[PDB]
């Protein structure tokens, strides 16, 4: 087994005091992102289910998720995200069936094609780093990255790097133990905010997607 430092990650579902608990436990706040992600869709959630996910973040800019294939034929060849408005403008027009003049920006197509904000919540990402220690002194520093949302959602992903597969159970069990103390060990293929929107309000619809989008970071002892 030679892949270098084995990034061992497992997923955890934390409570509402996680950030505080981490500070007190000794995890450092590496970085955190906070923004409201505003999702638009047609009235039927046709956009959502069409693999064209439309989101604006913090009123900064626009982001559209496309199934790789824009001339949708066949399966979804991965997701391609476009952030350039002119692309989204033209895309939204063809998506909703406009045939009209390209306005200028996405906010203009938004009002004109009359999309509805069907989902809006805040993404709270919080990256913590926890140094292991004990009688041995220096033990690995592992990262805990929290992904949370306004609509009842909190996930942590705990990732440590060991160069030895033999210390994987050691590091990984520390991970699970601290996590179970803080909340409950999870197992999902990492939910995006919208994956949460779905599991929260539309569980079977979430499953349609989940079963197909089942690719998340959680290996165990072998990254590769």
């Amino acid at each position: 087994s030679a892949q270098g430092l084995i990034e061992v990650e497992r997923k955890f579902a934390p409570g509402p005091d996680t950030e505080e608990r981490l500070q007190e436990l000794g995890a450092t706040l590496e970085h955190r992102v906070t923004f409201r992600d505003t999702y638009y869709d047609t009235s039927e959630l046709s956009l959502m289910l069409s693999d064209h996910w439309l989101r604006q973040r913090e009123g900064s800019g626009w982001e559209l998720k496309c199934p790789g294939v824009t001339g949708v034929s066949g399966p979804h060849n991965e997701y391609v995200e476009v952030t350039s408005e002119a692309a989204i403008v033209a895309q939204l027009f063809e998506l909703l069936g406009s045939g009209e003049q390209k306005p200028a920006g996405v906010a203009a197509v938004l009002g004109s094609l009359k999309l509805q904000e069907v989902a809006s919540f805040i993404t709270t990402r919080s990256s913590w780093k926890l140094a292991l220690s004990g009688a041995h002194g220096q033990e690995p520093q592992l990262t805990i990255d929290l992904d949370s949302a306004d609509f009842g959602y909190a996930v942590g992903e705990v990732e440590a790097m060991v160069h030895e597969k033999a210390e994987v159970p050691a590091a990984l069990e520390k991970i699970i133990t601290v996590s179970s103390m803080l909340g409950v060990p999870a197992q999902e293929e990492a939910p995006a905010k919208l994956m949460v929107y779905l599991q929260r309000f539309r569980p079977l619809d979430y499953q349609r997607l989940l079963e197909a989008a089942s690719s998340g970071e959680a290996t165990g002892d072998s990254a590769s």
